[PDB]
């Protein structure tokens, strides 16, 4: 009944795995190829017999590259999505800017001979660190058709995000003393649509740092939301609504169920 | 002969590389079996043909985790040294804290038993970010025997370092708005006594969190300094004295020569 359903019904081990049920490769998009960013790296699946899959772009923060969210590429990527982890055009920019380049990012997929048609156009979302994490609110509040949105200890000087329509999960780091919780993500909970699908998870005793290496709970969420939003995946909802009973979460949020 | 040598003569490529010439192999000291600090992770040379090796001890930043300092380990301890990244008994922990705690997890070197006789304990040192690089210095002003102290984009309420006699790498961000180096790295670069063998190395365009990730300029000259002064490794001076020409450094100063 779900056409974009993509591999096995999930546990909660699946969702936690460093790589999922899909083999994954990898190609460069240089600086010179990227028109609106400034190059990145794609992970795909390279199973083609199920279908096309959504497209996810990852935005690092302010002065940032790629490497400080490549973990996340792969492993994403390896329960069935298209990645791009992104480099901005200068090292300066700032969120509204960073949102408008994981946008070209996502559209520069469908003319990547290596990925085009392994990917629903249609089906499309944005995340990123910090500055990365506002630009992904300011794509999603520049585009109403984005499938998911997930700021990671997001970072923006505008907290009103009222006009967003993309389900959105915003996460905290509890500790955070960067982009404190209480001045940006719990704002941003607070002012996106009360009707929205979106959900506030804060990781206990985080910091700022932890979205750049390895993180289990931001992994699993983060693919769970994906699940649920670029694919419209009902088999993930059990991971998102109510809030989960994990000693890696210090507080929850959500308008469940979706 | 200096009987501290350890592998082959280095060049600019064998400096940047991910890992050096010796393998490395890790064990875990738990939270409950560290006393003094709060756990921590030692990689080691397993090649013992050479002699044992000096030992380095590297702490997080404020509110975060061993994870977010943990690529220095095994890219350092490659080299030819013994390095244990620790986790601090609290999030929270101020750094003269975090010095006590470097000096504590250096000091369980010396009776761990999977380390005690691959280590000289009479050549250590210490490292960290932020906070931990505060803690760094510290550590350093609270134990002039430690043989070299790298405090990176180090924070701490006191600017004055004269009694400090431990051969210390200052490695500022640039653009690093949360430790600005003007009232942090470079106030603690000057403050060090004017005949210590000292250098400060700004690194160009770089945030407060440029060394969380991996980052080639921190690590080639964190290795280069461990060797030139816990290994007395002259053969590592060429790439200290004078000013290093990478494009990644916007200001460097030293006391060269050594």
């Amino acid at each position: 009944a779900n056409p974009y359903e993509r591999g096995p019904d999930p546990t909660e081990s699946s969702i936690e795995a460093v790589r999922g049920p899909f083999a994954v490769a990898q190609t460069t998009v240089s600086r010179l190829q990227a028109d609106g960013f400034g190059g990145g790296t794609i992970y795909y699946p390279t199973d083609t017999s199920q279908g096309t899959f959504g497209a996810v772009a990852i935005s690092p923060g302010f002065t940032a590259g790629q490497e400080s969210i490549a973990w996340l590429g792969p492993r994403i990527a390896s329960q069935g999505f298209v990645v791009i982890t992104i480099d901005t055009i200068t090292r300066l920019d700032q969120p509204d800017s960073r949102g408008r380049q994981l946008q070209a990012a996502l559209d520069h997929l469908r003319t990547n001979s290596v990925v085009r048609n392994r990917i629903d156009p249609n089906r499309m979302a944005v995340m990123g660190h910090s500055m990365g994490g506002g630009g992904a609110l300011s794509a999603a509040a520049n585009n109403t058709s984005l499938e998911a949105a997930i700021p990671l200890q997001g970072w923006h000087t505008r907290k009103n995000w009222s006009s967003v329509r993309t389900p959105t999960l915003v996460v905290g780091a509890q500790l955070d003393t960067i982009a404190p919780v209480s001045s940006h993500s719990e704002a941003f909970y607070n002012s996106l649509p009360s009707d929205l699908d979106k959900a506030y998870m804060e990781l206990r005793g985080a910091s700022h740092l932890v979205s750049n290496t390895p993180d289990t709970t931001t992994a699993k969420y983060s693919i769970a939301w994906l699940k649920r939003f670029v694919d419209d995946d009902l088999r993930y909802e059990q991971f998102l609504c109510p809030a989960p009973d994990d000693f890696a979460i210090s507080e929850y949020r959500s308008t469940c169920p979706f």
